C-alpha cells in the first residue's frame, strides 16, 4: 500500500507525461522493443516494424501508445482503487494477448526508464521508488487476477 505522498510522486510525474502523452508512448515503446525485442513479437499489428525508424513513423503505434499510457494514467489516478480498471485489463491481457508478468515487468523497466530521461525535475530516487511501487502494485493486482482468470502469467 502507497501513502499518499508517494501517490503524490507518481500523479507529479504523470501530469509531465500528459503535455505529450503520444511523444512518451514512442519513447516507451522503441525502448522497450529494443531492451527486450521478444515483446514485439505479441503484437501482430506492429511486429513487422523492423526499425526505430519505422516505429517513430507508425502513426498507428503512437495511437496504440497513447491508449496505453492513458489506461495506465486512469488505474494511477486510482490510487489503489482499481479493481475495476483491472478487470478487463487482465481479461484482455491473459486470455487474448497472453502476457507474462515478466513482459509487464519489460514495460514497467521502459516506462521508468523514460521517465528518468526526460524528467530529471519530477524523477529523483524517491519520485521513481514512489513509480517503482505503483507499477509493482499494479503487477501484483494483475497478477493475482490472471489467477483467477485461469492464466500463469
Ligand atoms: C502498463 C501495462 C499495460 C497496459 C496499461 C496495457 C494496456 C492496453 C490497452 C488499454 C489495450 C487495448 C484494450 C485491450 O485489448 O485490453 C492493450 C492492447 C494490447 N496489449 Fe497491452 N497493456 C500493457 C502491457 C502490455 C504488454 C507488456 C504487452 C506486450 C508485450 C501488451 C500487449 C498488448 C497487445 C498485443 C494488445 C493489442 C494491440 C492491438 O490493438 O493490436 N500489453 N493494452
Ligand atoms: O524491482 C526489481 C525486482 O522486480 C521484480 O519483482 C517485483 O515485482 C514482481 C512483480 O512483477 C513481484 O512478484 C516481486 O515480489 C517484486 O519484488 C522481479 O521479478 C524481481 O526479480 C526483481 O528483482
Amino acid at each position: 500500500v502507497l501513502s499518499e505522498g508517494e501517490w503524490q510522486l507518481v500523479l507529479h510525474v504523470w501530469a509531465k507525461v500528459e503535455a505529450d502523452v503520444a511523444g512518451h508512448g514512442q519513447d516507451i515503446w522503441i525502448r522497450l522493443f529494443k531492451s527486450h525485442p521478444e515483446t514485439l513479437e505479441k503484437f501482430d499489428r506492429f511486429k513487422h516494424l523492423k526499425t526505430e525508424a519505422e516505429m517513430k513513423a507508425s502513426e498507428d503505434l503512437k495511437k496504440h501508445g497513447v491508449t496505453v499510457l492513458t489506461a495506465l494514467g486512469a488505474i494511477l489516478k486510482k490510487k489503489g482503487h482499481h479493481e475495476a480498471e483491472l478487470k478487463p485489463l487482465a481479461q484482455s491481457h491473459a486470455t487474448k494477448h497472453k502476457i507474462p508478468i515478466k513482459y509487464l515487468e519489460f514495460i514497467s523497466e521502459a516506462i521508468i526508464h523514460v521517465l528518468h530521461s526526460r524528467h530529471p525535475g519530477n524523477f529523483g530516487a524517491d519520485a521513481q521508488g514512489a513509480m517503482n511501487k505503483a507499477l509493482e502494485l499494479f503487477r501484483k493486482d494483475i497478477a493475482a487476477k490472471y489467477k483467477e482468470l485461469g492464466y500463469q502469467g
